[PDB]
């Protein structure tokens, strides 16, 4: 594995967030993020495309979170509880602030709502396998089956809603919001 | 204005190439060529090659919202759902046949599903605001309320799923997304409008 570019993507990221609150995205350019991040630009293009492209990593950072927090509940638990125990881990603050700010962004610009959607999109895959994993009773050829169920597809799908429309309603106005959003699901067929 | 007119001509020049060459082989360069126009005018519009289907998934999209928007006003929400749905995945098999092919592309690019998820994302909010003006009763003040409502914002993301993950199986298989979309919105059965 090779980190170092895993590095420096956070690097950038975490610089372009400050600016982007404390100045705005207009405001800023891609070249100023560099800067801020005691980079060079050509490095800046190397990793992102657009100054908004340099937000995914953070957003990435909570979705993984939640997925990994699915992942890692004991085994005993229910997929709905499983669900439950990992909002609950996520959405009740380890800042906090700041998070509500960059999602807030999202609502007022459609690039960055581009990059926001995106990274809540790949959530549901990586949620689908960490699903299929937990009711899978361990076969991995059991699980892979379950993976490419569209019932499954659509189950994750909710969750994922479940918490990050909570989350963008949040911020343009989580945790009582996201778990309420996924009482829709108490009666599924899992 | 223009802009919507150009971008949908290089979007099915797009099509018509990663279809034709695949994704890989075409290049923006060879799109711009291909749409009749110069690379600067390419890229004025769209930042990459995935970038510029975006357009025709806006198409399919649109469609959806607009048939909850359509449906008769004496309609229920859910009954407005339930018709948008049937509306939006019933069948022109070319157009049919060239969503499927172009969601299929999806499953295989990483790039091209940024560009999905963000125009299904988008339709959210457009629904929200059809859903909220049905409950309305006409008064776009008790509207702007209920559009506001997160239960609302849940309940069309709901509905936007239930859609989304039968179109993209159905691309990826060798049936009718309609089955799966009806099943998959049973989910708000007496869900509390």
């Amino acid at each position: 594995t090779e980190r170092r570019k895993a590095e420096t993507r956070m690097e950038i990221a975490r610089a372009a967030a400050r600016l982007f609150v404390g100045q705005g995205l207009r405001a800023t350019r891609a070249e100023d993020i560099a800067r801020a991040a005691g980079v060079a630009p050509r490095t800046f293009y190397r990793y992102f495309a657009t100054k908004e492209e340099a937000v995914a990593p953070l957003y990435a950072l909570g979705a993984e979170r939640w997925v990994r927090a699915v992942r890692e509940a004991p085994a005993e638990l229910s997929p709905p509880e499983a669900l439950e125990r990992a909002v609950r881990h996520t959405l009740t603050p380890g800042s906090w602030e700041w998070a509500r700010t960059l999602i807030r962004l999202a609502e007022s610009s459609p690039a960055l709502r581009k990059v926001w959607a995106e990274v809540c999109h790949s959530t549901e895959r990586g949620l689908v396998q960490a699903l299929a994993a937990r009711m899978s009773g361990g076969d991995d050829n059991v699980a892979v089956r379950l993976a490419a169920s569209p019932r499954l597809h659509f189950a994750a799908a909710v969750a994922g809603a479940s918490v990050r429309v909570a989350a963008e309603h949040w911020a343009s106005s989580p945790l009582e919001q996201a778990l309420l959003n996924l009482e829709v699901l108490r009666g599924f067929a899992w």
